Formats: structure tokens, C-alpha cells, sequence
């Protein structure tokens, strides 16, 4: 519709900022792209792919999510709801991945990402999944600065979102490994605000939000609307100034946008 490209247009220059869109409606593999090709800082959506690194290398290792992992005090970042609970204890591979996932703790990210061999590991796990637009620089928290130019950590809505259906409803995890990515996701506890806000509530959605620095807010979900086919939906958004606050509810409205009608 040339209309929802209208409408997305109104609201990036109504939001101030620079906002990304993609939506997949398997329903009839059609796409709504919105700068779906340009890069944005991924902030803490980048954990999917962590986690998915993780489930992939489990593929061949079954005793890997059961792996124990110290939690030191020096292992402390900048956000550590978790984390902070199990200093000088371990936490397993498995929970890690549910803590990065569903309460987006950063010392659980840089665990997953040491596990598998740093950014350069999780960026050559994207490249295997057949995404080249993919990049993880940094480790926790410096990975969400987000300064506009840079291209570090970034993809673009539509690499992610591509990405996410081959790993949430495509066949680049085994079947066990893609049904605990979709059950961790749809157990996320920080999306209310984002996507979910924009869809109806009977819909069931699994997201992993995002958020860093010059406002940056994000969202990608795998969404199962009730009587209908999943749709995958990527929404990016960032602002001029460093300090800029969240904006939520330009990724509630984006999601609200490219779903009317449906
Ligand atoms: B990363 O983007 O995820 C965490 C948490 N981000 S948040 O904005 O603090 C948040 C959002 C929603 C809820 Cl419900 C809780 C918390 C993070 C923290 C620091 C840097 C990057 C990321
Ligand atoms: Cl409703
Ligand atoms: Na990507
Ligand atoms: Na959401
Ligand atoms: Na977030």
C-alpha cells in the first residue's frame, strides 16, 4: 500500500527522528518496507542473535546449556537485573540466554558472546544464517552508544527481519533449538511498551526490545495474530541528540500502522 508508506512517512517527521520498518506477512510473503536498508544501531536486540549463536552451538554440544558460568563482581556492566542476584555463584548457559532475552541483562549478553568467541563469532554466525548486512563490534555496554554515522553494531529492518524468520520460523535452529528461542522470546518481559502496544491485545507476540544512545528504540518481534499467519516485524528508530529520551510509542505506532487491516 502506498498509503502505509504515507502514513510511516508522517510519523518519522512528526517523531523528529529516523525511523526503519520491516514487516514479513507469511500469510502471502509479502513485505512493508520503511528504510529498510538503511543500517540502525541494534542496542539490545542484537541478543537473538547471542542466544541463537548459543542454541546453534548446541546443536552439537548437549550438555552446553547446562555449562555453569561464574558471575564475578568484575562481570558487573551498566544493567544487570539478574545478573546482580548471582554474583559469586554460577548461572547456566540456559538461563544466561533467558536473562539476555526476557529481562535484556547485559552481563548475561557478554556472557553468551565470550561463550561463543567474542562479536567477530556471533557476526560469522549471522553470515552462516545467509545475513551479510549483520555486525557485532562491541561487547557490553559500550555496543549501544549509537551514534549516528557509525556503523558499528548495526543492521538494517530488513537483514533482521529475514533473519529473525529463518530463526524464529524458519529451519536455521534444530527444531528443539527454535521452539526455546520462540518460548524465550514470547516470555520477554520488557516489550509491553513497544510493539505489543501497537497490536491487538488478543495477539501473541515474542519481541526483544532495544535501546541506547541518541534515543535509540527498538523492537523486533515474531507475531501471531489471532486466525491468521505469523508476521515478523522490525521496527528502528533513533533521534539527533545524544540525550534524547525513549520513544516507545513511535515503535507502537509503526506497529499499529503496518498492521491495519490485517
Ligand atoms: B538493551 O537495549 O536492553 C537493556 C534494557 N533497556 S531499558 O531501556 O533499560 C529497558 C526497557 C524496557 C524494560 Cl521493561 C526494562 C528496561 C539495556 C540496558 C542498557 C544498555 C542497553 C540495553
Ligand atoms: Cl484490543
Ligand atoms: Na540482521
Ligand atoms: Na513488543
Ligand atoms: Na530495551
Amino acid at each position: 500500500t502506498a498509503d502505509v508508506q504515507q502514513k510511516l512517512a508522517e510519523l518519522e517527521r512528526q517523531s523528529g527522528g529516523r525511523l526503519g520498518v520491516a514487516l514479513i506477512n507469511t500469510a502471502d510473503n509479502s513485505q512493508i518496507l520503511y528504510r529498510a536498508d538503511e543500517r540502525f544501531a541494534m542496542c539490545s536486540t542484537s541478543k537473538v542473535m547471542a542466544a541463537a549463536a548459543v542454541l546453534k552451538k548446541s546443536e552439537s554440544e548437549p550438555n552446553l546449556l547446562n555449562q555453569r558460568v561464574e558471575i564475578k563482581k568484575s562481570d558487573l556492566v551498566n544493567y544487570n537485573p539478574i545478573a546482580e542476584k548471582h554474583v559469586n555463584g554460577t548461572m547456566s548457559l540456559a538461563e544466561l540466554s533467558a536473562a539476555a532475552l526476557q529481562y535484556s541483562d547485559n552481563v548475561a549478553m557478554n556472557k553468551l558472546i565470550a561463550h561463543v568467541g567474542g562479536p567477530a563469532s556471533v557476526t560469522a554466525f549471522a553470515r552462516q544464517l545467509g545475513d551479510e548486512t549483520f555486525r557485532l563490534d562491541r561487547t557490553e555496554p559500550t555496543l549501544n552508544t549509537a551514534i549516528p554515522g557509525d556503523p558499528r553494531d548495526t543492521t538494517s529492518p530488513r537483514a533482521m527481519a529475514q533473519t529473525l524468520r529463518n530463526l524464529t520460523l524458519g529451519k536455521a535452529l534444530g527444531d528443539s533449538q527454535r521452539a526455546q528461542l520462540v518460548t524465550w522470546m514470547k516470555g520477554n518481559t520488557t516489550g509491553a511498551a513497544s510493539i505489543q502496544a501497537g497490536l491487538p491485545a488478543s495477539w501473541v507476540v515474542g519481541d526483544k526490545t532495544g535501546s541506547g544512545g541518541y534515543g535509540t528504540t527498538n523492537d523486533i518481534a515474531v507475531i501471531w495474530p489471532k486466525d491468521r499467519a505469523p508476521l515478523i516485524l522490525v521496527t528502528y528508530f533513533t533521534q539527533p541528540q545524544p540525550k534524547a529520551e525513549s520513544r516507545r510509542d513511535v515503535l507502537a505506532s509503526a506497529a499499529k500502522i503496518v498492521t491495519d487491516g490485517l
